[PDB]
């Protein structure tokens, strides 16, 4: 269904172990090539919103993403994200009519209670969640959606799409 330009569609976009794990040590503990292109189709065209911590973890390379709005929430006001801004907090980063949240753990459950919408990698990796570890936010009842088939990527690794929406 096409968003009506006047409302503001949050969605959520991540990737997760069966743990629920999705960041350690200030990166993402496994290598989905394959998750990548879900996450342009996704993405792009849109207003992302991310944690200071994961444009920390961008590469250089790829910073800004290309091709969307990209939104760095920082209590630093003189955070230094170029060719991206900054913003101190949630209201002012949730004003486009379609808003795509990349992570992370922090800025995932900030904004969990405003999105219609959660895009699930799930990686069949047995990581054990660990002290310090980013997560997955708790999805309640509220929730529906689809499940599907697993895949190979070509390293091996096993994962499957998982599309959520509510009202
Ligand atoms: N698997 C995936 O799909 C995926 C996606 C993205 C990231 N990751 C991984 O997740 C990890 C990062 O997650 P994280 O939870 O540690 O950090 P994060 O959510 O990316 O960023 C946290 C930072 O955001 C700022 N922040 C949080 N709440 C704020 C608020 N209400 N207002 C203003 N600023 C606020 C603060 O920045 P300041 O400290 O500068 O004040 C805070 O330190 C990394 O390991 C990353 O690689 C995984
Ligand atoms: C892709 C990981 C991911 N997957 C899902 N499903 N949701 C997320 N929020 C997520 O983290 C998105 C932020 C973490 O992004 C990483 C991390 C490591 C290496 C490269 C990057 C840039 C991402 C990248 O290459 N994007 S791209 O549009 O293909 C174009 C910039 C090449």
């Amino acid at each position: 269904g096409l968003v009506p330009r006047g409302s503001h569609m949050v969605g959520l976009i991540w990737a997760q172990a069966t743990s629920g794990v999705i960041g350690r040590g200030g990166d993402i503990p496994w290598r989905l090539p394959e998750d990548q292109a879900h996450f342009r189709e996704i993405t792009m065209g849109h207003t992302i919103v991310m944690g200071r911590r994961t444009w920390d973890s961008l590469p250089a390379k790829v910073r800004p993403l290309p091709g969307r709005r990209n939104v760095v929430l920082s209590r630093q006001a003189d955070f230094m994200a170029s060719g991206a801004e900054v913003v101190g907090s949630l209201e002012e980063a949730l004003t486009s009519p379609e808003t795509w949240v990349i992570g992370g753990g922090q800025v995932y459950a900030l904004a969990l209670p405003y999105a219609t919408r959660c895009e699930v990698t799930e990686v069949d990796i047995g990581l054990p969640r660990e002290a310090g570890d980013a997560l997955a936010p708790v999805l309640d009842e509220t929730w529906r959606g689809e499940t599907g088939e697993w895949r190979f990527s070509r390293s091996g690794l096993r994962y499957r799409l998982y599309s959520y929406h509510r009202s």
